[PDB]
Order: structure tokens, then C-alpha cells, then sequence
């Protein structure tokens, strides 16, 4: 589990969206894993703007943060899962790195700030949701 708190918005994996983010949707895509929900109160978190490759997440299976390489976005084949048929997912990043499917949520960061969160993994893999192309936000 975990979420980006940016501004007024709420960043989920779609397929942990709540009831309450369904009731107060700003946005949803299947095909990138992203659901953002509008917030009452404002969060700290910032979303990087930059073309890193490298960077930090969170590890909810082992409590740890770890630094990684990552790849550019881009279109990937996933296999089927309890939340999705097997399909292409859009916009994601692979890393060598632990995860387990409860990771999902996780951030991803670098210097610049948050660059996605955890979406995929298996085997000694990790892939991440990019979020670095939505740019509306940082704006009301
Ligand atoms: C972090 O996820 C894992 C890690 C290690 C092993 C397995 C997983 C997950 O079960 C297969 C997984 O990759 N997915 C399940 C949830 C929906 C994800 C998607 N974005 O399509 C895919
Ligand atoms: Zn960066």
C-alpha cells in the first residue's frame, strides 16, 4: 500500500483505489495502474521534473529503502494477476530490487523529488508507475 501526497492530490495504484478515491476521482487510467483522488488537506510531498535513471523506494516487505537503477518508461507486458488480464502497462519503469505484491505504493524518488510508485515485481524485480509527465500535478 502507500499513496503520493501532492498539493490537493492523492496518487494511488488504481487497483487499491478506495471507495472514497472512486467518489472523489480527479483522474484514472487501467492502462498506466494510476488513480488520483482530490484531497481536503494539502500534502508535502513534491513530484521530481528531470530525466533520472536512478534513484530510492520504499520496500514495505523489508522496511527498507533501496537505491536503484531503473528504465526509461515505456510499455511493457504484464502477466495476468487478481487485478489485471495479462496486457501491456504503459509508463513503467524496471529495476532490479525486491518486491512482493503488498509493495505496491511504495515511492520511487530521486534528488528532484517523487518519480512514481511501485506497480509491478517478481523474481528479483521491481517496476514502478512514472508519474513525471503529469505535470497538472503541481497546479490547483
Ligand atoms: C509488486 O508486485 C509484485 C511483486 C512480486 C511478485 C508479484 C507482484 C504482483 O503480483 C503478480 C504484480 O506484479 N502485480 C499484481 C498487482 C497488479 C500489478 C499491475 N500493475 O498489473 C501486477
Ligand atoms: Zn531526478
Amino acid at each position: 500500500s502507500g499513496a503520493i501526497y501532492v498539493g490537493n492530490y492523492r496518487v494511488v495504484n488504481r487497483h487499491l483505489a478506495t471507495h472514497n478515491d472512486w467518489a472523489n476521482l480527479v483522474w484514472e487510467d487501467s492502462s498506466r495502474d494510476l488513480l488520483v483522488s482530490s484531497t481536503t488537506a494539502q500534502g508535502c510531498d513534491t513530484i521530481a521534473r528531470c530525466d533520472c535513471q536512478t534513484g530510492v523506494y520504499y520496500c514495505s516487505s523489508r522496511r527498507k529503502h533501496y537505491p536503484v537503477s531503473f528504465s526509461k518508461p515505456s510499455l511493457i507486458f504484464v502477466e495476468a494477476s487478481e487485478y489485471y488480464p495479462a496486457r501491456y502497462q504503459s509508463h513503467l519503469m524496471l529495476a532490479v530490487g525486491h518486491s512482493e505484491p503488498g509493495d505496491c505504493g511504495g515511492i520511487l524518488r530521486c534528488q528532484h523529488g517523487v518519480v512514481g510508485i511501485v506497480s509491478t515485481g517478481g523474481n528479483g524485480l521491481v517496476g514502478f508507475a512514472d508519474v513525471r509527465d503529469l505535470l497538472w500535478l503541481d497546479e490547483e
